[PDB]
This record gives C-alpha cells, sequence and structure tokens, in this order.
C-alpha cells in the first residue's frame, strides 16, 4: 500500500493492520492469578490509503485488540471490526468512503451505506463485543473468536439511524443505556435514548430534540435521567459542501446540560435544559443524583480540544485553553432558572479519558481514574496532548495519586477490573496500554487500582506497537465465552 | 512468559512469537507486477523460556514467515513450524527439551523424541514447504495455508535419522539432493546421501562414513558428486556430559573435502578425500565440475566463526580470524595425492550467506550474492558480525557491486527470484529482509538482481520486527498453491 507521507500516517501513526495471535506474551512482574477475562480495546487503523490523499486519526478503520489474562499470563488476539465499509473496501481493494463524517466525498458505489469504522469503543454486553462508532448502529462481534456479526438494529425495533460509542450499564438493572444523535440523518437535531436489557433486547427507544446539532459523543446516566451535555463542536451540510472538517468549534454558543427522563414515554416538554457560558467538555467520568440535584463530572476545558475540528471563526488552535480538568457540573431540578447550581473544579491535574469502577455508574462514587498530562515532566519523545501519567482521584478525601510512565512513553485509556462482583468500590486492578515510543512497541500495564504510585505490578510486553487507542473495557471470562 | 535477562533473549533477540496475517503491507517504490509467488524465511524464536535459564540463538523454535508478492503488493503470513517439540511443549505449557543438540538435558518425558526446531530453512519442493533442522528428518508444511504436516520419512524408505537444512535442487533432473549426518545417532560418523524426485519420493539413500564427526551443515552438488567439506567444529557425548556446548572448534584437525559419487550403489571405497590445513568454512555458494576437477566456492575464514561453539583448547574467540571471504576450493579427481589442486580467494569482500540463481546449482556460473560485513562503514546501532551490505560478485568479469543499508540497520540472507523459467542467469530480482534496528521493525527489500548499487526498487515495511533469520527461498505461486 502507498500511504500519504503526512503526520496522520507516519511514525507513531504508521498504519499497522496487524491481525495476530500470541499467547503467553513476554512479561515482567506478577500477573494476579485471580484475573480471568479479557481487556478489549480499539485502535483506528486504515485498511487502505484514504481517497483524498490525507485523513485524520479519528477516521481509521477499527482494529480490535483483546488481551486475555488468565493463569498468570496474558495473550493477545487482534482482529478487524468488519464493518460494511471494511467489507466493501476489502472487496474493491481500495478506499470507497471518503473523509470523516462527510458522505459527499464517498464513491457513488457506497451512497446509502453505513460509514461506520467501528473504531471508538470495544465494549462487552449481552454476550457480545460491540465495536462502536457514533454515526451508525453499533457493530457486534463474537468476543471469543472475534469474528464479526454485523450491525445491531435490535430486530427492527431500533428506528434511529445511529448508536453511541459511550454506552453505560446501569447497575440497578443491568440495562445498557445509550443514545444516538443525528438520529434521523446527518446533522439533524434528533436524538434517541435507548435502553437494552441484559439479554440484548431493545426495551425502548425515545426520541427528542436538542438545542443544536453538535458532537454528542458522551453523556451520563443516573437512575432517573439521561444527562446530556450540549457543547458547540458543531457540524453542518454547509461545512461539508465547503470542504471543511465536519465539526468545528464555535466559542460564541452557549453550553447546555439536558436532564432527560429515562422513560419510554418521554416527551420534549419533560426535558430541562440548563445553560452556561461557552466551554468544552467531551467525556463523562460519572453522573449521579443527590436529592433533587444531578451531578456530572467531566474534564472541562476553556476552549476546543480537537485541533482537527477547528475554530469556526478561524482562530488558531490554543493548546493552553485545551487543557481539561475534572469538574463537577451540578444542576437542581427544583431550580427556578436555567442556571447551573454550581460548576466546581475537582482537581488541578489536567487529564482526560476518565474512568470509574463501572459498578458505580449513576451512583455516588469515591474513585476516578484518568490519563493525566503533566507538562512539568521531562519529555524526550512524543506520540498532540502528552498523556504521560495515570491519575487517581479520591473524592472522599481529596487525595490524588500519580504514576508517570517516564520520559519516552505515553499512555492510553485505563480500564478498571473488579476483584469480585461484590468487592468494594475500586477493589481490583487497572489495566492500560503504554506506548513505549523509544522501543516502537507497546506494553500492557497492570496496576493495583488504589495503589498506583508504586508502579505496575505486571508489565506485559507486546512485540509490536499498537496505534493510538480510543476506548476499552474488561470483561470476565464467563461474560465472553472464554474458559472458566 | 518469564524469559531470561540475557543477550540471547533481549533487545533484537527479544522473543517475538508473532503469528499474523497482513495483506497489502505499507510499501515504497514499485513492486514489479511480474512477481507472483512467495518468499519464505525462518527465524528461531522461543515458544517457551529455556529449561536451563539461558540458551543460544540457534536453538529457538522455527517460526516461518511468508511474503506473498502479487499484483504489485506484498502480504505477510507468519506461522509456527509445529514440530513434535513445539507440540509437546505447547501441550505441557513449558519447555521440555533442553540445550542445543544435547539430549542429556531433556526432560525424561521426551526421551526418544525428535528434538528438531525446524528453524534453519524454509524451502519449497514437491508442493510442500520444508521447515528444516539438520538433527532430524525435515518437517513439512502446506505452503499455502502454512499448516504443519509432520516429519517426512518418505514412506519408511528413509532409514537415516537426520536430514539436512541445506537441500539442493539439481536443475538437470529436478531432484532434491540432501545429506543427513549423525545418521545412525548423535555424534556418529555415518552420513546418508539422499535424492528425492520432483514428486517427493525418495529415489535412493546411500550410506557412508566421514573422517570425523563434525557439523556437516552444508555441502555442494554437481552432476556426478556430493561435495562435502569436513571442518572441525566437532562434537561428542563427552562434551555434553561435561556441560559444554555441543560443538567446539579444533584448530589442530585437518580439513577435508570429500568427493562422493551421487549413486545409489555408493561404496566407501568410491569416495575421494582431499586434505588441507585447518581453516573454517560453513556455507557453499555453488559447486561445479570442469573436466576431471571439482570446484566449490565457500566463505572461508582462518578460524572458527561460531563464538557459541568455542575453541576446544580454551582460546578466546578471535573476530579477526572469523572474517570469511569467498574462496574457490578446487580438487582434481585425477590427482595422485590428496592435496587440493588450488585454494583461491575470489574476493577481498568479507561476507557470508552466499546465494546463486539456483537454476545454476552444480553448473559453471557467473553470479553470486552474499551478505557483506564492511567494517569500514559507520555504525551507530548493531544487531555478532555486522552484516551491513548486499554484495554481488561477477565471476566472469570480476566486477563487484555493494549496497549499504545505512548506519542503523543490518541485513538478512538474500534470495534470488528468476524473471522466467528460461530467463538468463541472474535475470530477476533479489529479495531480503532488512533489520531497521533504529525503528525496531523490518523491511523487505526488492532489488534488480544485477543492479543493486542504486538500492532497492521497492521497500515493504513490516509493522513489527523480525528476529535473526536463517535461510529462505522464493517459489512462484504455481509451486505453492497460490493464485495464478
Ligand atoms: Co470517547
Ligand atoms: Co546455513
Amino acid at each position: 500500500a502507498h500511504f500519504p507521507d503526512t503526520p496522520a500516517f507516519t511514525g507513531f501513526n504508521a498504519p499497522s493492520r496487524i491481525e495476530c495471535d500470541i499467547p503467553n506474551l513476554v512479561h515482567e512482574g506478577t500477573i494476579p492469578p485471580e484475573l480471568n477475562g479479557a481487556f478489549f480495546r480499539v485502535q483506528p487503523d486504515p485498511q487502505f490509503p484514504p481517497r483524498l490523499g490525507d485523513d485524520i486519526s479519528f477516521n481509521g478503520d477499527g482494529m480490535i485488540t483483546r488481551f486475555h489474562i488468565h493463569d498468570g499470563q496474558c495473550d493477545i488476539k487482534q482482529r478487524w471490526a468488519k464493518t460494511n465499509k471494511w467489507k466493501l473496501e476489502n472487496a474493491a481493494g481500495k478506499a470507497l468512503f471518503g473523509s470523516y463524517r462527510n458522505p459527499l466525498t464517498d464513491d457513488e458505489s457506497v451512497k446509502g451505506e453505513y460509514r461506520s469504522t467501528a473504531n471508538t469503543n470495544a465494549f462487552v454486553f449481552a454476550g457480545k463485543l460491540w465495536a462502536m462508532k457514533e454515526d451508525s448502529p453499533s457493530l457486534t462481534m463474537d468476543p471469543a473468536t472475534m469474528e464479526t456479526f454485523g450491525f445491531e438494529k435490535f430486530g427492527g425495533k431500533m428506528t434511529g439511524q445511529t448508536f453511541t460509542a459511550h454506552p453505560k450499564v446501569d447497575p440497578l438493572t443491568g440495562n445498557m443505556v445509550a443514545i444516538g444523535y443525528a438520529a434521523s440523518g446527518l446533522c439533524t437535531d434528533d436524538v434517541c435514548l435507548y435502553e437494552i436489557s441484559p439479554d440484548g433486547e431493545l426495551i425502548y427507544e425515545a426520541w427528542f430534540k436538542v438545542p443544536y446539532y453538535c458532537m454528542m459523543h458522551d453523556f451520563g446516566v443516573t437512575k432517573d435521567y439521561l444527562v446530556l451535555h450540549i457543547v458547540p463542536s458543531i457540524g453542518s451540510w454547509d461545512r461539508l459542501e465547503k470542504g471543511l472538517p465536519h465539526f468545528g468549534f464555535d466559542t460564541t454558543l452557549p453550553v447546555y446540560l439536558g436532564i432527560i427522563p429515562r422513560r419510554a414515554d418521554l416527551k420534549q416538554e419533560d426535558i430541562r435544559w440548563f445553560k452556561r457560558e461557552n466551554c468544552f467538555a467531551s467525556h463523562v467520568m460519572n453522573a449521579f443524583q443527590e436529592g433533587t440535584k444531578v451531578h456530572v463530572d467531566v474534564p472541562e476545558a476553556e476552549n476546543n480540544m480537537f485541533p482537527f475540528f477547528p475554530d469556526v471563526h478561524g482562530a488558531p488552535f490554543n493548546p493552553q485553553q485545551a487543557m481539561s480538568r475534572l469538574t463537577r457540573w451540578t444542576v437542581d431540578m427544583a431550580s427556578n432558572s436555567d442556571e447551573f447550581d454550581s460548576v466546581t473544579r475537582l482537581t488541578e491535574t489536567a487529564g482526560e479519558f476518565p474512568r470509574i469502577d463501572d459498578r458505580m455508574t449513576g451512583l455516588p462514587y469515591r474513585y476516578g481514574w484518568m490519563l493525566e498530562m503533566d507538562m512539568k515532566r521531562p519529555v524526550e519523545l512524543k506520540g498532540g496532548f502528552l498523556m504521560n501519567c495515570l491519575f487517581l482521584k479520591d473524592h472522599q478525601t481529596g487525595a490524588e495519586q500519580h504514576w508517570w510512565c517516564g520520559p519516552t512513553s505515553s499512555l492510553q485509556e485505563p480500564a478498571f477490573i473488579p476483584r469480585s462482583k461484590d468487592a468494594p468500590e475500586g477493589d481490583g486492578w487497572i489495566v492500560q496500554v503504554c506506548n513505549r515510543l523509544a522501543d516502537h512497541k507497546s506494553d500492557l500495564l497492570i496496576f493495583e487500582a488504589l495503589d498506583i504510585e508504586k508502579g505496575p505490578v505486571a508489565t506485559v510486553h507486546l512485540p509490536f506497537a499498537l496505534r493510538f487507542g480510543l476506548h476499552g473495557n474488561w470483561a470476565n471470562a464467563e461474560e465472553i465465552g472464554l474458559a472458566a
């Protein structure tokens, strides 16, 4: 393959496309013999050179990595998420879909097809692996063999056209809670709220509209509510006609937080929209209710964090204003006005990729993990935020822990592994990929989840480099068809 | 896996164990659209940590790499050679066989089993892929799927216990010509000469004895003869009982060249042994007859080239005396004495891994390629000879060509690809793996075989590193079950 000599395709961003199997990877330290299951994660990774001769990171085809940890060892299985895009392009021997979220640039032969790369999450639910991209229904795969099934539309019961890549699992029921924005077509203001039972059946789909179409990438869930931030990374058909990146950031629009009842009978008038000044947030650590209040914890930045989705008024990207810090947004359902009850920064540590012990989804919670950018640390190699620490916040005491991966490495999203179903919150392990940039390889690190400063208790070496990852998740073996 | 922190297992020698598939590898330049077939090569690569807690490079399990070149692209498929050793150890989850060529160190559970790692050659003949190790019968594999068949003993017609990893194909018949030393058991002085027809049937097996047991790694073949150098890298049960490496070099023993008739009716008295002073040679570029003379071209060194098989009298390894240079050994079957007719250095370039256009096997020939060690070139990274150039010798004119891979890379064995069945000698391409040590990755280089100084016409990037390789070979698609 002839790929462009551009940053999105070179160095740490060289295409990989490795499908492989390696059991019993070389490792150091002690892999807890308690562990029996797998960590799935996804990297965008281009099957073919881009039609336009360049592209962005978020547009690579999804390649799924599974780390099966059992018997004190770690194995890897890596396979493509075989979306319809992947299949059509594979058969044609070339790219057929064009630029990111831009159907105007697709070959006529694939007009009308799902454009999903399934590249944003590798999530386990209902005995399946969900390879997810928020512009289409999710793809599903067999978590044991990593073969691909196809797109999930729930027996026809889903009529929205899209499905999130940030599903939540409500611990009170085991339901998957999901949204789909642009639900009636590209750039539309329609959103669906979906709930899926543990058996994988769609329980309900509820439609509503938002203040303006924007990237609704993530959201929170509580017992009673969908908690949906409206942040003006905006897109439009006009931008696409003009050849601009689908999304751009508008610093002049307000930010909203919508509180949407988790109810099949939802009507638009049931929704409350709280409004605040312009800012940026993408991911949700967790949300929860307290009395008549709703709290959501997000990495908040002053301005846009996506340089590739630039300021709509032509401002150059501002890295300083892109620094995000975990912040609690609180709104009171009993309040008279549409003002937030409070916005409270929870840490001065800058970071992203927030995670919790997912058994706490929607509940008051003590612990949060993030990838941290500590700009005070020495750096000799980079591979444009520098995510160089694992961070743990204790909301009960305020205490913070940090682990630095050293001056030639960076880190990918952590994921929490519970010791047992009814172990206390945070009792378990963190796993995360470490980019060993000087060695052009990756490690999988295993930490004691509440004692990270001493470093990983085990380091699994991969004999190749992973690419930049998006989201990932642990599942125990019994949830994924792997051996007891 | 917990591997030793020793040189044989770290850095460029880290275990890899990658089984993978990647079509359409990222590449630069122009892969000749004429090419349709595959280059197979083998790397020793340990499935498990060694029983003794250390080991040598030559003892890793064979991992087979196939580069399928077609339609102007290159694909990779990498699979284990599943020897009985591999299978038994895989089932046990641990090493069961011990040190190199040392059955005394094996677990009792595998006494009597073939110890082959099938790690020295990946050769195509009779519709099969031969994964070869000279201490056992060859393993065979399906060249298309790279599944393993098992050990080849030719329907019981082979009674020798071993088979070479340096088979030759006689162009006059298409027969495979092979030896097996230590043919009646470890360290024995019995050798078999085998010839196998193009259909894979054993034609004959002829037994003989040699002046002393030694590493009979390679040999030459001409129309009438097996040409067998006897070089005193010697082994014995006594060395193994004392815990020494199987082989050690004895500078006090003579070197012989045996001329053995290629005849099923061979008797010991039919063999002529020519004798010369101590020196070292391992590989054969080619051998051929001229009148009553036999010529064989070998990289000759003053002394041992294997630091891991040390001087039997305790001398430290001498790198200067280990420098090998292509040299013609000529013996006259009509001569009165046992002296060689001549020993003539053919180049001052130091090198190893000699190759020809294999259509010239046993015939007078014009071209030879080698890996060259040019100690005058700058080096910033190494990964203990530094093989940093591809070398081409023209025996007709004397002309030499060199291509240097640069200061942070090294090279693996080249292989010649003919343009067509009746293309002239040397009309075609050279392929070879390049270790890009600074990038911790490998390239496959494609050269115009007689115009190497301009550099490769195509460079295929692998998104991971291969390990040190041994021998490899090209076959056209029709010889290996791949698409026309
Ligand atoms: Co996300
Ligand atoms: Co050899």
